[PDB]
């Protein structure tokens, strides 16, 4: 049987809500979301208490009603993913029963409540909202059995609070995503059984002290996105749980600690986005348990370490805008790790070197040679096999040749870009032939010739990164295929740019999911077929610049798109 005065609460609860939550019978320890424990169970009258008041993901809209603080033997208040909005009354603190507050996504704002009494919390949730202004100063003072606090995606700002040392029994801490700057106060590094510290996305500053050896339960750190500077600290032997380190996006500098490079734990490393010097150097021997490593965008001098290969659970690489002026090593052919490189713009010579390596990695998945190998021979050699290749990624190279067909040798193949290059002669029929191919980029090369047939019978782009044939800006001619109406999974075509001929199938709208649609500078003749209207999803559209004539197709979609995607054509109205 249901309490008296905590019904009057619900009752207020209830009055501040925008609309009635389903499964609210009058006796409310029944309602759905609720949990009753007697008043003797709690320890002469006896009734049924409200410790738990399950709401998230309800829809629920309004402020929150001062008077849930009115239900005393609250344990669980969780309210996560709703639209409640306003502030928090600081009463909703005071609760000296409450062990799980879980505020979060939802729409609260003004200032956080100062006074945090809670003296029974164990996790502290407000994760995305509006709040503002500072973390609570004394927030640690009161919290003698607090575990998980989760502060970020918010406005808070000014320091991190002196008195977070306070903290002492805290495990995870996310600051993330706040406007918090500053130093991190030494304080911080006196918290031992923190085994998660985010501070990711924030305008923090200065150095990262060598007191962080101190945390020796961290095993995921995230301090990207900052102002930090300075040296990384060499503190790594030290932190022998940690196993995700990532500073990227900072201002550090000088080269990776020695000790960095001896972790027997990191397991994900992400510096990218820094500026540090020096020769790359990871003892393979020690680093055991090391799968992603990125060092993109950084000022590295030297080669590329050819001790790699000897890392035996690395799989992901991101080398990408370090400046190498270098071919790769030929001890990358024993790398039977590797699922991932990208070498994207780190000035790689000898591509004809380099794919006859890197075909000898068995487990390779994808491929990133962008904006290196400028001006040389895409390797014609039918031999080449990449096996386990998925997605390959060469552009901007200005490479001069035709499609090869080593390529047939990576049959289960999705992600094909080879756009921006100079290569030329007709695109070959069995490119069709890929049946895991949704996504084309052969764009601004020299291609001529014929649309092959066979990309109209493409098996991933027919039935069950957007899907994509992007032609563009090629000397293709010839006309479009009715058929490429049975795409019915594609969302992009882009054929502009090219020398095309005859009228727009009307076939066309079988493509359900046609999101883009760019026939634009070609030589078409014809009405735009208004069959074209069944095409539901179609945001962007152009004809411009052809032969074309007729009245507009009356649509919506069409109503939508701008003069500038029908000029250039004779007759069209
Ligand atoms: C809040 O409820 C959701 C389900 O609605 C659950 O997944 C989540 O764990 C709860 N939050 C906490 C802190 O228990
Ligand atoms: C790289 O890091 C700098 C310095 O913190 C930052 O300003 C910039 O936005 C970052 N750029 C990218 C591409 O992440
Ligand atoms: C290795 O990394 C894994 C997760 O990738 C982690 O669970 C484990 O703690 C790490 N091993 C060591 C030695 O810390
Ligand atoms: C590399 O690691 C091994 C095993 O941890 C160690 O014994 C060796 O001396 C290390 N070498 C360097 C250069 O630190
Ligand atoms: C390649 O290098 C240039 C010159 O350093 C740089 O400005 C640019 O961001 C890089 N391009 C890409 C897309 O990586
Ligand atoms: C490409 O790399 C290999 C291996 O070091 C070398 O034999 C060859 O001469 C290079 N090719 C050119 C044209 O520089
Ligand atoms: C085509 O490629 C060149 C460089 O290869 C580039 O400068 C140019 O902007 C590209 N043109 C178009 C239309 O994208």
């Amino acid at each position: 049987t249901c309490n008296s005065n905590d019904l009057k609460a619900l009752e207020g609860f209830m009055r501040g809500l925008e609309s009635s939550i389903d499964g609210w019978s009058s006796n409310c320890c029944d309602w759905v979301g609720i949990s009753c424990k007697s008043s003797v169970s709690l320890g002469v009258n006896e009734s049924g208490r409200v410790v738990e008041l399950e709401l998230g993901r309800r829809k629920l809209s309004g402020k929150l009603s001062e008077s849930v603080a009115k239900l005393d033997q609250l344990k669980v208040l969780n309210l996560t993913h709703n639209s409640l909005s306003g502030s928090i009354a600081a009463s909703l603190l005071n609760l000296s029963n409450l062990e799980v507050l879980d505020l979060s996504s939802n729409d609260f704002s003004g200032l956080f409540p100062s006074l945090i009494n809670l003296p029974s919390l164990r996790v502290l949730n407000v994760y995305e909202n509006s709040f503002h202004g500072l973390i609570p100063a004394s927030l640690c003072n009161n919290l003698p059995r607090i575990r998980e606090i989760d502060l970020a995606m918010n406005y808070f700002d000014g320091s991190i609070p002196v008195g977070i040392g306070n903290c002492s029994s805290v495990e995870y801490l996310g600051l993330a995503s706040n406007n918090l700057s500053g130093s991190i106060p030494q304080e911080l590094f006196q918290l031992s059984n923190l085994s998660v510290l985010a501070l990711q996305n924030n305008r923090l500053s200065g150095a990262l002290s060598s007191k962080l050896g101190k945390l020796s339960n961290l095993g995921r750190l995230d301090i990207s996105s900052n102002k930090f500077s300075g040296k990384i600290p060499d503190v790594f032997l030290e932190l022998n749980k940690l196993w995700y380190f990532s500073a990227q996006s900072n201002l550090f500098n000088g080269e990776m600690p020695r000790s960095l490079s001896n972790s027997r734990s990191i397991s994900l490393l992400s510096l990218r986005n820094n500026t540090l010097s020096g020769q790359i150097y990871l003892n393979c021997s020690a680093m055991t348990n090391l799968t992603s490593l990125d060092l993109a965008s950084n000022s590295f001098s030297g080669s590329i370490p050819s001790n790699l290969p000897n890392c035996l659970r690395l799989k992901t690489i991101n080398f990408a805008k370090i400046k190498f002026i270098a071919q790769i090593p030929e001890s990358f052919k024993n790398f039977q790790s590797l699922t991932s490189l990208s070498f994207s713009n780190s000035s790689i010579q000898n591509i004809s070197s380099a794919l006859e390596i890197l075909q000898h990695c068995q487990n390779l998945k994808t491929l990133v040679l962008t904006l290196n190998f400028q001006k040389e021979e895409l390797p014609s050699v039918p031999s080449l096999q990449f096996k386990n290749l998925k997605v390959l990624i060469i552009a901007s190279c200005q490479l001069r040749g035709t499609v090869p067909q080593w390529l047939s040798n990576s049959p289960s193949l999705q992600l094909l870009d080879l756009s921006w290059n100079q290569l030329s002669g007709t695109i070959p029929p069995w490119l069709g032939s890929l049946n895991s191919l949704f996504y084309l980029d052969l764009s601004n090369n020299t291609f001529i010739g014929e649309i092959p047939h066979s990309l109209t019978s493409l098996q991933s782009l027919v039935s069950k990164f957007p899907p994509m044939i992007d032609l563009s800006y090629n000397s293709l001619n010839g006309s479009i295929w009715p058929e490429f109406g049975d795409l019915r999974q594609l969302h992009v075509l882009n054929l502009k740019n090219n020398n095309l001929s005859g009228n727009i199938p009307a076939n066309l709208s079988g493509m359900t999911s046609l999101e883009v649609l760019d026939l634009s500078h070609n030589n078409l003749s014809g009405n735009i077929p208004p069959s074209l209207v069944k095409l539901s999803f179609l945001s962007t559209f152009s004809v411009a610049y052809n032969k074309l004539s007729g009245p507009i197709p009356t649509g919506v979609q069409f109503q939508t798109f701008p003069n500038s995607s029908f000029e250039g054509n004779q007759g069209l109205c």
